[PDB]
DNA sequence: CTGACTCGCA
DNA sequence: ATGCGAGTCAGGC
């Protein structure tokens, strides 16, 4: 039966009690300067929808919205807040987000819209978007008839549902995780989103220039080994010419047919010139679609910038994730693709790019987790713990370390902190699946504090059915019990690593949180633009370079406080590229 | 429109 | 071995 509400043509004051659900309904996925269609309120008073013409344009509506003491509980408030900002109006005091409640109640559930977080409640008197909206070609905002019950349903959901969604939290030991970190964030990213990052358009173009001769060449060159032409794109094609055509030997097999992957032709490129020139075509390649076009595509022709949308309520350890562009997996191990980096540059005149970093955040956050006083120790003397993990495990001194064991003991400290398995290390290092296990074994001799967290971690995920981070971010984990081996050890391995990849987001999360206000405190001009897993990108007045050298390292080292110190490493300069 | 396969990042 | 997003090709509606 239809719900009950006001389909209002002017605000009034009982529409601005100082406690209320409120829906700013953004149908268009990519929020930014886009419309806003409906707004809904639900309060003491009642259930009211308004026209956002009428809305956004009443004096008092506005500044209820800007009020910090005119309290809202929204769902995914971010989304709201950055269209607001594009319309020059600010969104203040949304002390609960059911978006962010549901996300880290579970993460798994995917819940991208109230219909989802509500059937988590057993409340179902609400539509899901998608039902309401439609999938693609055919999404669009339906007659305002439809449009406003639409949204008095979801506001009146978010205000029935806030007060259970606390409850499991504060069981949870996760209300101070909402209310704390992840709301205060959920601000700071809007705030990162709509600034944007600025891009040097004619550079890329430039790029793109030399990329596209250079692949040019390339491409006829591979046509010529192959005695024809053929779509080097296309792992299909591809497959027939080398392991058809020119009878290289198949070392390795997709699932519907040949494997092309850089690592299978790497081990082929011995046999045929045409395995290098296909993996020199893959990677510029790469680097024009994805990064040369892809990234013009979203820059915005007016002021040249580009405005990601960070998910942070998307990722299973508690990341962020990063689109419409993704910053987050911008080149830099490759100089050629590193490049890509000279073309973001400062917002403004006379200003410079200052990246932080986090040096070893995974391996520190697990001497601390484990206990383990080798680790921890290796930590405190600051030593390099690759250098220091292979002397260990090959029971050698510094001197007697090659560069070819300190890449095996790094490849070993990447598979102990992704959930260690000889099968994934042995893949790895192309070596033995033995070899790989002795490996392993001589690792947790080494540090017998790991090898003891990684089976009561285990042990914990089973008697629990989850795991937790420092700060109490949860993930079940059911498949812990499954009596399928494979099944069972993926939930092993993610027992082993979320703690440690979700840690590290937690206490980078706070360093952001810490910063601004220190920011804020110094009245510095100079604000965040990106986060990268462990690393933090602003942009400020060359004149502010000095003080942030000392206060961002601080803050974010001084975020937690572990059983081994964190240490940050930064670097700033004219273009992203330079900040190193 | 959607699942594969690929590769960029931490 | 962790797990994100985007571009390509492919088959299919
Ligand atoms: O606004 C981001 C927020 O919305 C969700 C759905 O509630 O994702 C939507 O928006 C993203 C950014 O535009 C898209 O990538 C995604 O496809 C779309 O459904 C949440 O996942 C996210 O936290
Ligand atoms: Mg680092």
């Amino acid at each position: 039966a239809a719900m009950a509400f006001t389909l209002a043509d002017r605000v009034t004051e009982e529409m601005l009690a100082d406690k209320a659900a409120l829906v700013v309904e953004v149908v268009e996925e990519n929020y930014h300067d886009a419309p806003i269609v409906g707004i809904a309120v639900v309060n003491e008073h009642g259930r009211f929808f308004l026209r956002p013409e009428t809305a956004l344009a009443d004096p008092q509506f506005v500044a209820w919205l800007g009020d910090e003491t005119k309290k809202k509980s929204m769902f995914d408030s971010k989304r709201a807040a950055v269209a607001l900002k594009w319309k020059g109006i600010e969104l203040c005091g949304v002390s609960f987000d059911l978006l962010l409640a549901a996300y880290l109640l579970d993460p798994a559930q995917g819940v991208d819209d109230v219909a989802a977080a509500a059937k988590m409640k057993q409340y179902e008197a609400v539509r899901p978007d998608e039902a309401v909206y439609g999938k693609g070609a055919k999404r669009a905002v339906p007659d305002e008839p439809v449009l406003a019950e639409h949204l008095v349903r979801k506001a009146a959901a978010i205000w029935e549902l806030e007060r259970p969604f606390l409850d499991e939290l504060r069981r949870n030991e996760q209300d101070r995780l909402l209310v704390e970190l992840e709301q205060p964030l959920s601000s700071i990213l809007a705030e990162m989103e709509f600034a944007g990052v600025k891009v040097d358009t004619k550079r890329l173009e430039q790029m793109g220039k030399e990329l596209a001769e250079q692949l040019g060449t390339v491409e006829q060159r591979i046509y010529e080994l192959a005695g024809q032409e053929f779509n080097i794109n296309s792992p299909k094609q591809l497959g027939v010419i080398l392991f058809e055509k020119l009878q290289l030997p198949v070392l390795k097999k997709t699932k519907t047919g040949y494997s092309t992957s850089a690592d299978v032709l790497e081990k082929l490129a011995p046999y045929h010139e045409i395995v290098e020139n296909i993996l020199h075509y893959r990677q510029l390649g790469k680097l024009q679609s994805t990064y040369i076009e892809g990234l013009l595509k979203v820059v915005r022709p007016d002021t040249k910038k580009v405005h990601t949308i960070f998910n942070q309520a998307l990722t299973q350890t508690g990341r962020l994730s990063s689109t419409e562009p993704n910053l987050q997996n911008i080149p830099i191990r490759l100089e050629e693709g590193r490049k890509i980096r000279q073309a973001f540059v400062p917002s403004e005149s006379d200003w410079l790019i200052f990246a932080a970093d986090y040096s070893q955040i995974e391996l520190r956050v697990l001497a601390h987790i484990a206990e383990d006083d080798n680790l921890m120790e290796a930590f405190r003397r600051d030593l390099d713990i690759h250098t220091k993990t292979a002397m260990d495990i090959f029971q050698v001194s510094e001197d007697e370390v090659t560069p070819n064991m300190r890449r095996q003991a790094k490849a070993v400290n990447f598979g102990i902190v992704y959930g260690i398995s000889d099968y994934g290390l042995a893949q790895n290092l192309n070596i033995s699946r033995k070899e790989a296990a002795e490996f392993i074994e001589r690792y947790f001799e080494s540090f017998p504090g790991v090898k003891r967290y990684m089976e009561n971690i285990v042990q914990e995920a089973k008697q629990k059915g989850y795991v937790t981070t420092l700060l109490h971010r949860r993930r079940y984990l059911p498949d812990i019990t499954s009596r399928n081996f494979n099944v069972r050890s993926f939930a092993e391995r993610m027992a082993m690593n979320t703690p440690i990849q979700g840690s590290a987001a937690d206490i980078i999360k706070k360093a952001m949180i810490d910063l601004n206000a220190r920011l804020k405190e110094e009245r510095l001009q100079a604000h965040l633009l990106l986060q990268v897993h462990d690393e933090l990108i602003l942009e400020a007045p060359k004149e502010e370079m000095e003080r942030l050298c000392r206060l961002v390292p601080e803050v974010m080292e001084q975020a937690v406080t572990l059983r081994v110190p964190l240490k940050v490493d930064y670097h700033y300069g004219s273009t992203w590229y330079d900040a190193k």
